[PDB]
């Protein structure tokens, strides 16, 4: 059992609030992260969503997965993970425009695929992989999670509309691959969210692969296309994705 | 359940090998560390020790505690944990002789204290806390474990971290939260002096006899001068020959988290 004894966790500075939960930095045997539900009485749907997240995270134990540490049901619903120092991959690529070099982008790719493989082996479908959910711990270690509190990462069959599968996550990983090698989001020239949803859903729109860094190895570019295949079945599974990056990582540095 | 699906682990490089198992660098969803038995069929009392280690590791989910990932029985009894790059605190201090900064020395203690506080709360006595069992992953993160043999052996069982009540080897069980504290106090000594205690004595049995009867004690006057007053005071508290005059880990952690921001 992973229930943290009552009255141990001291909540500190308020990080991020969302329509559902709120995150605080806190103290429990050092620095910890705390995702709380700020409600006086939780509904059955809230209670159930809590029990899912906990049920899932307790099955994870891997360097590329955000480390789960415990939960508290009284006084308020809370999930406790390690405290990570750094930013999301989203932040580095699109906000503070960190210029990583090729070797490092590939290491991020590998590590993300490393953890993704882990989740899939245990029948865990992420359902919402995106650069924002990939936290870069100490600007070294990928820690995949759900920092949720959308659309660019959604595969066609998820937009047309349970349509989630191992392959739906690969497409999201494909978009993350795109972000890494371009440094930009897909469809940056289109400024109408509703139209993107329509177009990607019909196959009219695809990420423009021509925008890759000149020094992105061909093997990376070819893997990317495989992951973005509009049809579920054509997309490689993560064991093959990893193998492909691990073959490419070989003859490069 | 944390049994790893049969035959997924590939064992590679060979790191260390006592009589109680062999440590390998392996592969399971990335680079991992593997400790396993190399006998045909394990004895009843070897299977037990395996079951205890797994029993303990399964209860730990902490940044400063070495990350247990899974175990396997077929083909062999094996424990899988995360792979760590770098070397123990012992190596850095007494073999390669890294000249760490004071801020970092305090951080190294702050983390070991964090880790120990966690284990003690989960009702886990370490029983062999020493700078050999303090791994410095990527030279910036303390991972506490029992690396018996996966790291270099200490100068002299290892004796330097044992409290007086532990060395006297009384038939009644002497291991307590405080004995871990004393070991921490010796680790602190190691950090603050860059040296091992009782370095001017060359007889193992003398050291044993004298620490036990309280005729020997670490020489406090050996510490760096840029070492805080609040640290020396604490390090003396942790080494107090009286068992329960030694601060428990929550109070230790608070004291280090105090001066850390001044
Ligand atoms: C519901 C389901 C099945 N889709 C699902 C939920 C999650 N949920 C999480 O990962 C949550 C857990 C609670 C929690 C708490 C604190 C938190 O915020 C941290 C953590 C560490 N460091 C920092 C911050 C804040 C911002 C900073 O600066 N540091 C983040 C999270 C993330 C994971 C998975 C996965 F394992 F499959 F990926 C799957
Ligand atoms: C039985 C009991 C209660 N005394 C006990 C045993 C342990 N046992 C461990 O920690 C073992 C587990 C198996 C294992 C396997 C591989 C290994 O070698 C690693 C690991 C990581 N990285 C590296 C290496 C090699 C050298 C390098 O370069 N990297 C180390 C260990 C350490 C922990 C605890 C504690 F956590 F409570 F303190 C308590």
């Amino acid at each position: 059992d992973w229930e943290i004894p009552d009255g141990q966790i001291t909540v500190g500075q308020r990080i991020g609030s969302g329509s559902f939960g709120t995150v605080y930095k806190g103290k429990w045997h050092g620095d910890v992260a705390v995702k709380m539900l700020n409600v006086t009485a939780p509904t059955p749907q809230q209670l159930q969503a809590f029990k899912n997240e906990v049920g899932v995270l307790r099955k994870t134990r891997h360097v590329n997965i955000l480390l789960f540490m415990g939960y508290s049901t009284k006084p308020q619903l809370a999930i406790v993970t390690q405290w990570c120092e750094g930013s999301s991959l989203y932040h580095h690529l699109h906000i503070i425009e960190t210029k990583f070099e090729m070797i490092k982008l590939i290491d991020i790719a590998r590590q993300t695929a490393q953890g993704m493989d882990y989740l899939h082996a245990k029948s865990i479908i992420h359902r919402d992989l995106k650069s924002n959910n990939i936290f870069l711990h100490e600007d070294l270690t990928v820690k995949i999670g759900d920092f949720g509190l959308s659309i660019l990462w959604m595969a066609p069959e998820v937009i047309r509309m349970n349509p989630y599968s191992f392959q739906s996550d690969v497409y999201a990983f494909g978009i993350v691959l795109y972000e890494l090698m371009t440094g930009q989001l897909p469809y940056s020239n289109i400024n109408n969210r509703d139209q993107i949803i329509f177009m990607v859903g019909r196959g009219y729109l695809s990420p423009d692969l021509s925008k890759v860094r000149s020094n992105c190895p061909k093997a990376m570019k070819r893997l990317m296309a495989e992951c973005l295949k509009k049809k579920r079945d054509e997309r490689p599974l993560f064991p093959q994705i990893l193998a492909s990056i691990e073959l490419l990582a070989r003859s490069l540095p």
